[PDB]
C-alpha cells in the first residue's frame, strides 16, 4: 500500500512493502501439492505431497522428513498471495495450521496484531516496537478496518465508531494468560483515547498516570511476569453525545492480598516495597524507618529482592509523580507510604511464650515501636491487644490469651488487612479524580482480570483468578456460539444449529452452584470447629465422582502436595486446600482494630472505618455483577497470545501457541463468522445509513414499510445479492459485505460533498 507513508518509521512493523508484496506472489507453488502435515516436536509443518495411496497421504516435509498421515488429517496451504494477510477470515483453507502459519509469519516480521473476523490477536513481542508512538495515534484515526493494519488503535477506534453509530455501549474484553500482553494493551487502548482528545489535558494525563500508580502498588514480580497484576481491573472510559471523553471509572476486583506477607522463591512482594528501599531515598529511609537492605525485613525479604528488567530506582520516581499528578496530597502521599514502611516493620516484631502460662509475650519491642510510631498507635496497647485481645459473644467478653504462633497470624492478617484496604482507598482516591462531572451518554469498558495462572503451588486466590477466566471465557462462548445462533432462529434466517463444542458451563457450576466448591467454603467457614481436612473430606464426598472437572490430584515427585485438580479449560490446575477456610473467613483481631479506628495517623483511621460476606461469596457476587453488565454491551475480544515461556523476543514456540489457540476457541469464532451473518442491521437504521447510496430505491413523503424499503436497496447496489438474508426485522449481511457498503458509502459521501464543492465553485 502507498498510503503506509502516513504511518511514518512504524510502517515496515504493521504493513510489508510492495517490495515485499511482489516476492510473496512470485513464491514457487503449486496448489495440489503443498500442504499442511502434523508433527510431534511443533504441532503442525508445512509440506509437500510426493504420492498418493488413495485415502492414505506421504509428504515431505519443510525439513526433509518423510511423513505418512490419513486424507482426513492433511489441510492444504493456502496460495501465496495469503501469505501474512491482516484478516485470517479472508482465507480460503480456514483450518488450525492456517491460524498458526499466518500468526508466525506475522509475528516474525514483528507484526503482532491480526484480526480473526470478528475480533483479534495478539502475539506478545518481547520488544518495544515504535508503533505505539502519537503520530500512529494520529494515523489510525477514523480509519476503518478495511483501510488500516491491524493494531490495538484500531480496535480501539472500531469500537469508538461503534459507539456512535449504534448509540450502545461498548466493552473491550482483553484475554489471555499471565505473560500475555493483557495490560500493556490495555495501557494502549487507554493511550489511544487519551491522545485523541489530546488532539481535539489535565483529564487526559492523569488518566494515563493512573495505571502506573496502581502498579507500584497492585503488581508484583512473579515466574511468569515481572509486572504481573495481581488484581483485575474494569475501567470504564466514559464519552459525551458529540464523542469526547469525558469521565473514567477504574474498578479492582480482588487484590492477592497473601503476597504481603508470604511470596514463593523466585517471585517478588509488591514493586513498592522494593521501589521504596532500592533508590535509598533519603527522605524516605529516613521518614520511614526503613533504613537498611531489604533481607532483613522478613515479609518482603523471602523470595527474590532483585529483579534485571526492574531499575526500581527510576520505577520510584515515575509512581511517586503518577501520585502527584493524580492530585494525592503531600500529607496522603506520605501517610500512604508511612503504612508500607508500618507494615515492613510489622513483619519484624517477635513474640515469645511466658514461662508457665502457654501465652505469649512480646520478645522484642524496638520493632513494635517503629510500627506504632508510623500507624500513630500507642505500643502499649499494639503489643497487648496484639497478645491479649477481648472477644465478646453478646455482652459477654473475655480475654482469650493468644499463643506465639496464632499472635504471628494475627500480625499476618493485619497487615494483609491494611494494605488491601489502602489499595482500596487509592483506587477510590483514584475515582475522586478521573470523575470530573462532563455529562456522558456512553462508555467503552475496557476489562484486564488478572490472567490465567498455574504456578507449583496454587492456592485458593489462584482459584479466584482462574475462575475469572474460565467465566470471562465463558461468555466470549455464550456470545460466539450460543447467543449469535439464537437470533438467526428468532429472525427467522435459514439456520441449522451448529454445535461448536465450546462450552464451559460443567466446571463454573462446580464452583459457582449452591453444592460447588464454593458453596462449600462459604457454610465450612461458619462451622467454629471445623478444618482444612474436614474441607477436603466434604469436598471429595460432594464432587468426586460426581463432577467430571473434579479430578484427585496428580502429586508428581518433587512438586509441592496439592489436594485436588480441576479440569479448567486453559489447562488442569492442583491446588492446595491448607488456609482456606481461614482464608475465606479472614477474621481480624477486632480489639488491634479497634486501636487502628483510634489512630492517630488519619490514614489509618479512615481504612477501618466501619469494619455472611467471605471473601469467595463477594467474589462470586462481584464477578456476577460484572458479567450481567458486561452483557449490555457490544463487545470486542482481543485474544492475547504469549509465543514463548523464555520470555526471549521474536523466538515463538508452536505447541504453546497452538494450546492458547485451541482453549481460546480463536478457530472456532473465526468459523462462525465465514460460515454465519457476523454483520446485521435493523432495517429502519439501514435505510437510515444507506439510502445515500441509491436515493431514487427509496422515495420519501409516501409512506413506506422498512422492510418493503431495504429489499429493493439492496438489489440495486450491484453487490452479490446472496451476501445478504432478510429476517424478521434485521437484514443479516455476510461476513465482507458491511465492509463493502461502507466503501461504497464513503466514496459517495466523498462524491456528493466534491460535487456541492463544485456547485460552491459553480455559484462564482
Ligand atoms: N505490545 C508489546 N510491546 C512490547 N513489549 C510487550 C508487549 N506486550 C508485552 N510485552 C512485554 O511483556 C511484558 C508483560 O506483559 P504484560 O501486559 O504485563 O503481561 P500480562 O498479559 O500478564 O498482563 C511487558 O512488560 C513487556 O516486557
Ligand atoms: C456487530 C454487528 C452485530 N453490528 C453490525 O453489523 C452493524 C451495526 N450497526 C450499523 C448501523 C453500523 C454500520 C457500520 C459501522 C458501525 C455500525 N451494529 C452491530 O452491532
Ligand atoms: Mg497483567
Amino acid at each position: 500500500d502507498s498510503e503506509m507513508a502516513v504511518f511514518g518509521a512504524a510502517a515496515p512493523y504493521l504493513r510489508k512493502s510492495e517490495k515485499e508484496r511482489l516476492e510473496a506472489q512470485t513464491r514457487p507453488f503449486d496448489l495440489k501439492k503443498d500442504v499442511f502435515v502434523p508433527d510431534d516436536k511443533q504441532e503442525f509443518v508445512k509440506a509437500k505431497i510426493v504420492s498418493r495411496e488413495g485415502g492414505k497421504v506421504t509428504a515431505e516435509t519443510e525439513y526433509g522428513k518423510t511423513v505418512t498421515v490419513k486424507e482426513d488429517q492433511v489441510m492444504q496451504q493456502n496460495p501465496p498471495k495469503f501469505d501474512k494477510i491482516e484478516d485470517m477470515a479472508m482465507l480460503t483453507f480456514l483450518h488450525e495450521p492456517a491460524v498458526l502459519y499466518n500468526l508466525k509469519d506475522r509475528y516474525g516480521s514483528w507484526m503482532i496484531y491480526t484480526y480473526s473476523g470478528l475480533f483479534c490477536v495478539t502475539v506478545n513481542p518481547y520488544k518495544w516496537l515504535p508503533v505505539y508512538t502519537p503520530e500512529v495515534v494520529a494515523a489510525y484515526r477514523g480509519k476503518k478496518r478495511s483501510e488500516a493494519p491491524p493494531h490495538i488503535f484500531s480496535i480501539s477506534d472500531n469500537a469508538y465508531q461503534y459507539m456512535l453509530t449504534d448509540r450502545e455501549n461498548q466493552s473491550i474484553l482483553i484475554t489471555g494468560e499471565s505473560g500475555a500482553g493483557k495490560t500493556v494493551n490495555t495501557k494502549r487502548v487507554i493511550q489511544y483515547f487519551a491522545v485523541i482528545a489530546a488532539i481535539g489535558g489535565t483529564l487526559e494525563d492523569q488518566i494515563i498516570q493512573a495505571n502506573p500508580a496502581l502498579e507500584a502498588f497492585g503488581n508484583a514480580k512473579t515466574v511468569r511476569n515481572d509486572n504481573s497484576s495481581r488484581f483485575g481491573k474494569f475501567i470504564r472510559i466514559h464519552f459525551g453525545a458529540t464523542g469526547k471523553l469525558a469521565s473514567a471509572d477504574i474498578e479492582t476486583y480482588l487484590l492477592e492480598k497473601s503476597r504481603v506477607i508470604f511470596q514463593l522463591k523466585a517471585e517478588r512482594d509488591y514493586h513498592i516495597f522494593y521501589q521504596i528501599l532500592s533508590n535509598k531515598k533519603p527522605e524516605l529511609l529516613d521518614m520511614l524507618l526503613i533504613t537498611n537492605n531489604p533481607y532483613d525485613y522478613a515479609f518482603i525479604s523471602q523470595g527474590e529482592t532483585t529483579v534485571a528488567s526492574i531499575d526500581d530506582a527510576e520505577e520510584l520516581m515515575a509512581t511517586d509523580n503518577a501520585f502527584d499528578v493524580l492530585g494525592f496530597t503531600s500529607e496522603e502521599k506520605n501517610s500512604m507510604y508511612k503504612l508500607t514502611g508500618a507494615i515492613m516493620h510489622f513483619g519484624n516484631m517477635k513474640f515469645k511464650l511466658k514461662q508457665r502460662e502457654e501465652q505469649a509475650e512480646p520478645d522484642g519491642t524496638e520493632e513494635a515501636d517503629k510500627s506504632a510510631y508510623l500507624m500513630g498507635l500507642n505500643s502499649a496497647d499494639l503489643l497487648k491487644g496484639l497478645c491479649h485481645p477481648r472477644v465478646k459473644v453478646g455482652n459477654e467478653y473475655v480475654t482469650k490469651g493468644q499463643n506465639v504462633q496464632q499472635v504471628i497470624y494475627a500480625t499476618g492478617a493485619l497487615a494483609k488487612a491494611v494494605y488491601e484496604r489502602m489499595f482500596n482507598w487509592m483506587v477510590t482516591r483514584i475515582n475522586a479524580t478521573l470523575e470530573t462531572k462532563q455529562p456522558r451518554q456512553y462508555f467503552i469498558g475496557v476489562l484486564d482480570i488478572a490472567g490465567f495462572e498455574i504456578f507449583d503451588f496454587n492456592s485458593f486466590e489462584q482459584l479466584c483468578i482462574n475462575f475469572t477466566n474460565e467465566k470471562l471465557q465463558q461468555f466470549f462462548n455464550h456470545h460466539m456460539f450460543v447467543l449469535e445462533q439464537e437470533e438467526y432462529k428468532k429472525e427467522g434466517i435459514e439456520w441449522t444449529f451448529i454445535d461448536f463444542g465450546m462450552d464451559l458451563q460443567a466446571c463454573i457450576d462446580l464452583i459457582e452452584k449452591p453444592m460447588g466448591i464454593m458453596s462449600i467454603l462459604e457454610e465450612e467457614c461458619m462451622f467454629p470447629k471445623a478444618t482444612d481436612m474436614t474441607f477436603k473430606a466434604k469436598l471429595f464426598d460432594n464432587h468426586l465422582g460426581k463432577s467430571a472437572n473434579f479430578q484427585k490430584p496428580r502429586n508428581i515427585k518433587g512438586k509441592p502436595e496439592a489436594h485436588f485438580s480441576l479440569i479448567h479449560y486453559a489447562g488442569i490446575v492442583d491446588y492446595n486446600i491448607i488456609g482456606w477456610l481461614q482464608k475465606n473467613k479472614d477474621p481480624l483481631n477486632e480489639t488491634v482494630v479497634g486501636l487502628y479506628q483510634k489512630s492517630s495517623l488519619k490514614l489509618l483511621s479512615t481504612l477501618f472505618a466501619n469494619y455472611f460476606q467471605t471473601v469467595s461469596a463477594l467474589h462470586r457476587e462481584n464477578l456476577n455483577k460484572l458479567m450481567t453488565n458486561l452483557r449490555s454491551t457490544h463487545p470486542h475480544f482481543v485474544r492475547c497470545i504469549i509465543p514463548n515461556e523464555t520470555k526471549s523476543p521474536g523466538v515463538m514456540d508452536n505447541p504453546l501457541v497452538m494450546h492458547q489457540l485451541r482453549c481460546n476457541g480463536v478457530l472456532e469464532g473465526i468459523r462462525i463468522c465465514r460460515k454465519g451473518f457476523p454483520n446485521r442491521i435493523l432495517y429502519g437504521d439501514f435505510r437510515q445509513r444507506y439510502r445515500i447510496l441509491n436515493p431514487a430505491a427509496i422515495p420519501e413523503g409516501q409512506f413506506i414499510d422498512s422492510r418493503k424499503g431495504a429489499e429493493k436497496l439492496l438489489s440495486s447496489l450491484d453487490i452479490d445479492h446472496n451476501q445478504y438474508k432478510f429476517g424478521h426485522t434485521k437484514v443479516f449481511f455476510k461476513a465482507g459485505l458491511l465492509g463493502l457498503l461502507e466503501e461504497m458509502r464513503d466514496e459517495r459521501l466523498s462524491r456528493i460533498i466534491t460535487r456541492i464543492q463544485a456547485q460552491s465553485r459553480g455559484v462564482l
